[PDB]
């Protein structure tokens, strides 16, 4: 699938005519009560992260974008990625790096007085082009380039910036409402508070930490050995719903105190109306939008297109590994494609870009699979899904009671969890454990402890890069010198290490 | 005189004596009215360690308060304010009594009553203190937020003497958040100790000092907080009770304020015989000779009623013979004279939030349930019995056998959950030694012997 054809579109053409004929077959082939479960399963595991990080960009971008546009956009694209998408199982939605990125362009837009909504439009406009382009000569096969080294390093700065996000927006919390001897009591919140609470930043930190400790627990009872097995499996996989219900009800009944909600309208309308319509102009919503930015906006465009690559085609990879028997055709190419292309026309309508995201399109490929007998694929379930989380907006009463705490605790609890498969953060735990609790893997047993720690070294030194990357104005530059790390791994690690240890060290399908 | 060594165990020691001893101490000020506190725990424990260690056989023994003289201490305090008796003087004559009773019992052999105690009733017996524990720690969460609720609005200028007279904010979400603080870390370093990070002589000293290290990391994040308001440790500046306008040292057995009845002279026997009860259960529990320690024990308990100190009981071990036996004379004396003396470190203990010490009494009542059957068989009942463990009560018991027992168990501590409900809590002692003749008798009834002989196993 992988093989530059050589012809332009190659790929893409190969992919939509290996997986045309199975369409029928698709639709038909769902016909059953899994399917109907998978649908639930997959509903939550797509709208609890939709909600949190629409929670967190509205917060950030004052609402330019939020929990509504986000919902409307991952079930468009939903729709439009079952109807025509190569791998239907693949699920688009809103990750953490293109929440890094978005946060990282409003900074820049703010601090060079530009309009946000609109330079999202020119970077959408160039990131179509591109993709054009990249698929016309297959460039696919740059993710061979794209090596666990990479990987685990992306996956290990995300999850560090989710949980440092969480504390900070608490810290922050505690920041506007500080524990007081003495409040200022009838303070007016028209807007939000305009002056220190009693019990809100307590509250919020009890309600942040009792929802992760609720999804931990959860995790912990689903590998459990308590009650019939199934019921375990049942409760563990409906364990982040439950705890958001659970903190939700502890919130709702303590009427008094104040915490932050959701901001969600109250039908199909934007976050701030006044903000921007539905339509976004791409000249400009309130003042000229400068030229040079029309053609400047293309190293942006061409960073996006570097973390929405990463991430999709890490992804496609992972499904498509062939032990997870994944019968029918994936397809790179026209599942790039059609994410990207998406995702600048929906930057047109203000709304965010997608990508295929690791985890849930997993846990919807286990959801759906039988034993391991076989998997049963259809476009059925996405779509349904897809529907769900757009009439999701429609349930406006529930989501504005959602206290925005919970969601930093699901926030953490997301952040916590995508720790676990990195073998980074293996290495890092080995570097307390003493050299004879080491476990029994290839690159404990291959290669010599203090070579292991100067892999581990060299590996935190690119993450503390990247993360001064992040922090310094130039943060729009991170997805450029996390690409940075293949030359490294390519060439100077080589100088440093051994094939063996290169070999044991970065290892990839273990 | 001291090597290097025995300082090191002596503040291991010293500390494990000390957490239980405040956390007792506070929870015991708080019920009683401060007629029995901190101050008193704390020089009643060195006192009697300091005789203990002179004078007692076992030396390797540590005497201090614990869960189930603290249920008894606050029956009997409730039993008190229901019939308009004076606490303290009630006290004093237990300990009159309990002085009587040693004697009595050292005229006569014993030794009789030992060999019916069975894992049985000491299970019953942990099992009911850990779920007490849990209990007392979240209902005084509720009453923290009862006295505190939130709240809109909150009053500007309520007093604080000799405590708050109105709800304060951030008071009942703060505490909340200190217990639950205190807890998490608690558990975080008792699973550090057994874990494989650091390296292993650090890893262990850590996990020794748990229980200190979190109490003093939530001291400091409830001492860098300074507008909001905690309850703290009523300890008094010296060697002085908790209240003086409520009580001197030396108690007046006839009465201190009313005149204490005569019928109540002698019906304090029934509490005397109880609180043998309840010790030696505890001593057995503990030891597993063994009855001069026990009687030693009990007449130091009784001679410290007559203070309006609490007695103690034997808690369990510490961490060519002559040297042995003089090392742990020698750590016993210094574990108990640093006992005695923390009581001048009043600046560090006032700083102590209650809610630090509440969570410490979740950990306590939560950790003493890993190694007991009762529990284990409990979480049986919850599983499939493909994951049962291999123990030869699995095995060798059909699961439906095994379930009832554990049920039967369940009902019995039912049972004790309602006595000690009631106005009749005084007696749950009593009710306890109950389950020695439902063991002897009843279960073999309705059990076989193999199925008795796996269940109740003596080791
Ligand atoms: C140290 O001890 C004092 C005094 O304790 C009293 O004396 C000892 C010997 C025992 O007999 C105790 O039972 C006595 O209470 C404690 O002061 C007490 O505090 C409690 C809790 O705040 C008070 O309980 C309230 O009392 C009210 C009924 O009492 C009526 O009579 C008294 C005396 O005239 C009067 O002060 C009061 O206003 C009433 O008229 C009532 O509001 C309510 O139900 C409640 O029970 C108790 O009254 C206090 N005693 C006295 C004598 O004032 C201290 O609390 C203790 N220290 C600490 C730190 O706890
Ligand atoms: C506070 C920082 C630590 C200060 C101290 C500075 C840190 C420091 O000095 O570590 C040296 C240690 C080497 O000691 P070493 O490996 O030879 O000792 C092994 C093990 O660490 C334990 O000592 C023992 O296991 P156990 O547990 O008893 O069963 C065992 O000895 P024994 O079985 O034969 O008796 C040994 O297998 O290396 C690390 O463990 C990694 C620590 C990484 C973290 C280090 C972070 C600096
Ligand atoms: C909420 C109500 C839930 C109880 C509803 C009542 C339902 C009920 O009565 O279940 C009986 C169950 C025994 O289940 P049972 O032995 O028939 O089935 C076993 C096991 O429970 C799993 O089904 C499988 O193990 P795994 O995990 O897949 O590896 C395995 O099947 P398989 O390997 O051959 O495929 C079996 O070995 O006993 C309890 O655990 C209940 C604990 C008390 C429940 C306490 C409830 C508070
Ligand atoms: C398990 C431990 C629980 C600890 C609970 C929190 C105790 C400290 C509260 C002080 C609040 C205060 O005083 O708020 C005020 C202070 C600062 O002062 P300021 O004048 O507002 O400065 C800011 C002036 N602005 C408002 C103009 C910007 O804010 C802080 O520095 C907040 C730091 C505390 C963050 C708590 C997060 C802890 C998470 C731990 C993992 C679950
Ligand atoms: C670790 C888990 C344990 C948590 C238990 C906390 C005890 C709460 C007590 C409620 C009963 C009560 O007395 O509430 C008090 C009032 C009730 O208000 P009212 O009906 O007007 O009565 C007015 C007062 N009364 C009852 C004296 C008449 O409101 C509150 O302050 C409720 C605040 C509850 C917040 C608890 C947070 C839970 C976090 C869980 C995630 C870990
Ligand atoms: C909704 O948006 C308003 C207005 O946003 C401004 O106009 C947009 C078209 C775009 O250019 C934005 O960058 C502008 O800020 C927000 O009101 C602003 O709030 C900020 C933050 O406090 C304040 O400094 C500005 O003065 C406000 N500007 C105006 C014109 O009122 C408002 O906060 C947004 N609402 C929500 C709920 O996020
Ligand atoms: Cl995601």
């Amino acid at each position: 699938p992988l093989q530059q054809t050589g012809q332009l579109f190659g790929g893409l053409v190969r992919d939509i005519r290996r997986r045309y004929p199975y369409y029928l077959s698709d639709i038909t082939d769902a016909f059953s009560p899994q399917v109907l479960a998978a649908v639930i399963f997959i509903y939550f595991a797509a709208l609890s992260p939709a909600i949190t990080f629409g929670g967190l960009l509205g917060e950030k971008t004052r609402n330019q974008m939020g929990v509504s546009e986000l919902l409307i956009s991952t079930a468009v694209q939903g729709i439009l990625f079952a109807l025509l998408g190569a791998q239907p199982l693949l699920v688009v939605g809103f990750s953490g790096p293109l929440l890094v990125f978005e946060e990282a362009f409003f900074s820049f837009c703010e601090t060079n007085g530009l309009e946000y909504i609109v330079g999202r439009v020119w970077i959408g406009f160039w990131l179509i082009l591109l993709v054009v382009l990249v698929v016309a000569f297959e460039g696919s096969f740059l993710v061979r380039f794209i090596s666990r080294y990479t990987q685990e390093i992306f996956s290990f700065l995300i999850s560090l910036i989710f949980i440092y996000e969480t504390f900070s927006k608490l810290i922050k919390i505690f920041q506007d409402h500080p524990l007081q001897k003495t409040y200022n009591y009838n303070v007016l919140m028209v807007p939000k508070p305009q002056g220190p609470l009693p019990n809100t930043a307590l509250l919020s930190l009890v309600l942040m930490a009792g929802t992760f400790f609720f999804a931990m627990m959860l995790r912990k009872f689903k590998n459990s050995s308590y009650f019939p097995g199934k019921l375990r499996r049942v409760i563990g996989d409906f364990g982040v719903p439950i705890s958001i219900l659970i903190m939700v009800l502890v919130d709702f009944f303590i009427q008094d105190t104040y915490t932050q909600k959701l901001s969600v309208p109250d039908g199909f309308k934007v976050s701030n109306s006044s903000a921007r319509g539905w339509v976004i102009h791409p000249l400009g919503l309130r003042s000229e939008f400068p030229i040079w930015m029309m053609f400047a906006s293309a190293l942006p465009a061409l960073l996006v297109f570097i973390l929405i690559f990463l991430e999709s085609q890490i992804t496609t990879l992972i499904v498509s590994k062939p032990e997870r028997k994944m019968v029918k055709g994936s397809g790179f190419h026209l599942d790039l494609l059609l994410v990207v292309g998406m995702g600048g026309v929906a930057a047109l309508f203000g709304m965010p870009w997608l990508s295929a995201t690791t985890v849930r399109s997993v846990t919807h490929a286990n959801a759906l699979t039988v034993m391991i007998q076989e998997v049963k694929e259809q476009r059925i379930s996405g779509l349904l899904v897809a529907v769900l989380v757009g009439l999701s907006i429609l349930m406006e009463p529930i989501l504005s009671r959602i206290p925005l705490a919970v969601l930093f605790g699901i926030f953490l609890y997301m952040g916590v969890t995508s720790l676990s498969g990195i073998q980074l953060f293996d290495r890092i735990l080995l570097l307390f454990k003493p050299p004879k609790y080491h476990p029994d893997v290839p690159y404990v047993k291959r290669v010599k402890t203090w070579r292991m720690h100067l892999f581990t070294g060299i590996q935190i030194i690119c993450l503390a890069v990247l993360w001064v990357v992040k922090s310094t104005p130039a943060s729009l530059a991170l997805p450029f010198v996390l690409i940075l790390t293949v030359p490294l791994r390519r060439v100077l690690l080589p100088l440093i290490f051994r094939n063996v240890e290169l070999q044991c060290l970065d290892a990839d399908d273990a």
